[PDB]
């Protein structure tokens, strides 16, 4: 069981994780280096001991195809997960005083279609400037799939500073054997109680919107995280979610044929059947 | 962080790989996504089911420190390792023809001291130029050991088709808890038979040097594999050695107190009681 993985890093970040401050000072129980495996085969892993933003999920993904970096371009979209990472107060904290609100800087939007190339500001026009990498590894999968270097990175040093925030997602590396398409997430901080869930999800669907455009089917989506934590906080609320036993993972639909990656909008996607256990 | 993963990751590749042919058309058995944890307390992982060629991970890596590009730098310390990839044909056949022999291209040596410089040629002096993700990493574990950001990424896709070859070793993070480095290795391609135990002891050593550097005790090295596979022709081999009875890894002598990462040489370091079954 995919879930049932999740629940166990869980358990084990409980029984083995120590104490470990963030940035902010606050306490989190930590285990470096930790992976699960989430089969995408006729299921997508969105959890279901507790509720996963789905809405999240798919806009700022959609977001990110669109090489965004424009946290306005989100929120109006409902999903405001990035806004305070890109509000008056955050990016004049960072220096960027001179940078209106919503530039995120060369984040995940930037470095997947632009890799490379110089970043002005979130309005500026990069076409045909930087690597773009999820084009590259939709050509790549489609005309080589037995390539070992379909990857995305997001980790770009030179770009790093001038980023709101540093990656999660470091970058991702696509494997193709048997007509399907596995996607290995390396993502260097993950907090398991309210992060990860998106982030797996996040990637899930991004594998199953390539496997749908290479004509592929979903293989594995594998999750490599680096500082795995858990809040202090959600020891206990966490000991409580480890207790239902998880449920069947809904199933995701695409309703329309899409050809290139940049078609896809969120309409075309339905999550079916997903059941989570009650809010915590 | 025992032999015994290692060990395990080639029992589950032989188990469930799938057939999976590479850039030659040469097959081999691939499992997407693997992951062994290698303890670094007070045991060096050199794996013992089959000899490691330790002076040439040590070379190797001191040669990636130095940020060489140039081959012949490390052929001169009689690690052939990256010749091939620096020879006049070589880079001839990747449309290199303006290279004088050895130069590799902006391959990991570059890429860790001087990430997003323009790169010229392996004589060309790089001097303050581009991101020195290895002395960051340092001075980041020395300043805040907590950050979840210690990074070194040699993955750019920027410089890619200036490389002989793609780097393998994608990126690794380090990580420090109750004075202990620990680091993270992805690589997104293994040869479970050959490249994988070098790979292992490259960053295994390089945890040490750092640690040593930082006045922490090394950890774990985590290893984490994209495309783990093992070539056919090393199926039997393979699981004759997964037959070898394990031993206690060796131990990692550091002979000196060194100061920067780059003052590192060969002759700091000793392996101690390395006892693999012989080939």
């Amino acid at each position: 069981g995919s879930e049932l993985q999740y629940l166990g890093q869980i358990q084990h970040i409980l029984r083995c994780g120590v104490r470990k401050d963030d940035r902010t000072g606050t306490g989190t129980l930590s285990v470096f280096g930790m992976q699960a495996r989430y089969s995408l085969r006729d299921e997508f892993p969105l959890l279901t001991t507790k509720r996963v933003f789905w809405k999240g999920v798919l806009e700022e993904l959609l977001w990110f195809i669109k090489g965004s970096t424009n946290a306005k371009e989100l929120s109006s979209k409902g999903v405001k997960i990035w806004d305070a990472n890109g509000s008056r107060d955050f990016l004049d904290s960072l220096g960027f005083s001179t940078r209106e609100e919503g530039d995120l800087g060369p984040v995940y939007g930037f470095q997947w279609r632009h890799f490379g190339a110089e970043y002005r500001d979130m309005e500026s026009d990069y076409s045909g400037q930087g690597v773009d990498q999820l084009q590259r590894v939709i050509d790549t999968i489609k005309t080589n799939p037995d390539d070992r270097r379909i990857i995305m990175c997001a980790w770009n040093p030179r770009d790093l500073p001038l980023m709101a925030l540093p990656p999660c997602h470091a970058l991702c590396q696509f494997y193709v054997v048997n007509s399907e398409l596995s996607c290995q997430l390396y993502q260097r901080s993950g907090d398991m109680g309210l992060g990860v869930p998106f982030n797996i999800a996040s990637y899930a669907l991004l594998t199953y919107m390539i496997a749908h455009i290479t004509g592929l089917k979903p293989g594995d989506f594998i999750h490599t995280l680096g500082d795995a934590h858990i809040y202090l906080n959600h020891i206990e609320p966490l000991k409580i979610q480890l207790q239902r036993e998880p449920r069947p993972f809904p199933k995701l639909r695409i309703l329309r044929k899409v050809e290139k990656i940049d078609d896809f909008k969120a309409e075309d996607f339905q999550i079916e059947g997903y059941n989570p256990h009650p809010t915590i």
